[PDB]
C-alpha cells in the first residue's frame, strides 16, 4: 500500500530499546504539507528489575524492536484517510514505538537500558534530514505513557530545535490520557505489581531505577529528590513554554487501576470525586477536551472522530486550537461515567 508508514531503525545504535535492540520510528512523508505529527506510543512502564523481567516475557514488543514490522498503517490522528482524519490527513506522519518502559524519561547510556528521552531526541534529529527542517508546526503527540512523555519532552524538543538552528519551527504538544492524579488509592495496597502500585510510589521508584529526567522548568519548582512531581500533568503543565492541548477521559481506566479500583456505596463517591478533582485541574487549561467517559486513550483509534463535547468533536477542537495559534475548554459537567452520549464501547 502506497499510504503505510515505513520503519526506520536509529542509525546511532547506542540509543536502544530496553533489551539493546535498536530503537526507531515509522514515517510517512507528505508531499507539500508543512505539518508534522510525531506520535509517542504508550503502554505502562516497569519500575524494578523483577517487574521488567516479567514484562519482557508477557509484552516483549514493548522492550524490543526485534519483531517490529517494516510498515504500519496510521490510524486516527495518524491516518491519511480524510474520513478518519478530516483536518490533518495530509500531514507528515511519524509513530515512535515505545520500547523503553520509562514513560519516555530515560536519558542515560548504561541490565535493561532506559533511553526514552534520547530516542525522541535522536528521532527528531534524523527527521531534520527528511524534511522536518522546513516544517511550520511540529505536534508532539502521545497516548497514555506517551501522553505523559509529551509533557516530559515537548520543551526539550523545542530547545533541541532552536539549539540546532531551526527556531522557526513551532513546537506544540498533544497529550492524550497522560494526565494523572497523584491521589490516595481507593483501597490501599503495597506497591509490588505495576498496575496496582500507587501512582506516587510508582514514579518515585521509576525515576531512580530509570535515571529519568524531567522538564527543567518544572524540576526547579520542587526540591532535589522530589522530581517525581513532574510526571503529573497538573504540576508540570503550568510552567510549560510550548502550547499543549490536553485530552483526558475524566474517568480514565489506567487511573482507576492504579487507584486499585476493580470493575457500590463508598466506591461511587470515590469515583465521582475523581471526576471532580480531574475537572478542577483542567480549570485553567483552555486547550483541553475531557469527556465524562470511562475509557483510556483516543487519538490513534479509528473512532476518535465520534466523541463530542458541547457539539464539538475532538478533531474540530484540535483544529480550532491550531487556528487560534469555535470553543476550546471542552470539559463535561455531567458527573458520572458515560453521562456523555457520544462515549465509545
Ligand atoms: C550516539 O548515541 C550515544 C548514546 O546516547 C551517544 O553517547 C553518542 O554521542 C551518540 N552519537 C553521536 C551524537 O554522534
Ligand atoms: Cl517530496
Amino acid at each position: 500500500l502506497n499510504e503505510d508508514l515505513r520503519l526506520h531503525l536509529l542509525l546511532n545504535t547506542s540509543v536502544t530499546c530496553n533489551d539493546g535492540s535498536p530503537a526507531g520510528y515509522y514515517l510517512k512523508e507528505s508531499r507539500g504539507s508543512r505539518r508534522w505529527l510525531l506520535f509517542l506510543e504508550g503502554g505502562w512502564y516497569c519500575f524494578n528489575r523483577e517487574n521488567c523481567d516479567s514484562r519482557y516475557d508477557t509484552m516483549r514488543r514493548l522492550m524490543s524492536s526485534r519483531d517490529w514490522p517494516r510498515t504500519r498503517t496510521g490510524t486516527g490522528i495518524l491516518s491519511s484517510q480524510p474520513e478518519e482524519n478530516p483536518y490533518w490527513w495530509n500531514a507528515n506522519m511519524v509513530f515512535i514505538p515505545y520500547c523503553s518502559s520509562d514513560v519516555w524519561s530515560g536519558a542515560s547510556s548504561k541490565e535493561y537500558a532506559f533511553m526514552g528521552a534520547l530516542i525522541i531526541q535522536e528521532v527528531v534529529r534524523e527527521l531534520l534530514g527528511r524534511g522536518l527542517s522546513g516544517a511550520k508546526v511540529l505536534l508532539l503527540a502521545g497516548s497514555s505513557a506517551g501522553g505523559t512523555g509529551v509533557l516530559l519532552n515537548v520543551d526539550r524538543v523545542a530547545e533541541q530545535l532552536e539549539k540546532l538552528g531551526y527556531p522557526a519551527i513551532q513546537v506544540r504538544g498533544l497529550a492524550d490520557s497522560g494526565w494523572f492524579l497523584d491521589n490516595k488509592q481507593y483501597r490501599h495496597t503495597d506497591c509490588v505489581d505495576t498496575i496496582t502500585c500507587a501512582p506516587t510510589e510508582a514514579i518515585r521508584r521509576g525515576i531512580r531505577y530509570w535515571n529519568g529526567v524531567v522538564p527543567e522548568r518544572c524540576r526547579r519548582q520542587f526540591q532535589e529528590g522530589e522530581e517525581w512531581n513532574c510526571f503529573f500533568g497538573y504540576k508540570v503543565y503550568p510552567t510549560l513554554r510550548s502550547p499543549v492541548f490536553v485530552v483526558q477521559w475524566l474517568f480514565d481506566e489506567a487511573q482507576l487501576t492504579v487507584d486499585n479500583v476493580h470493575l457500590q456505596e463508598g466506591l461511587r463517591l470515590y469515583i465521582q470525586n475523581l471526576g471532580r478533582e480531574l475537572r478542577h485541574t483542567l480549570k485553567d487549561v483552555p486547550a483541553s477536551f475531557a469527556p465524562a467517559c470511562l475509557s483510556h486513550e483516543i487519538i490513534i483509534r479509528s473512532h476518535w472522530t465520534d466523541v463530542q463535547v458541547k457539539g464539538t468533536s475532538l478533531p474540530r477542537a484540535l483544529h480550532c486550537w491550531d487556528r487560534s495559534l469555535c470553543p476550546v475548554h471542552l470539559v463535561d459537567s455531567c458527573p458520572w461515567p458515560h453521562c456523555n452520549p457520544s462515549c465509545p464501547t
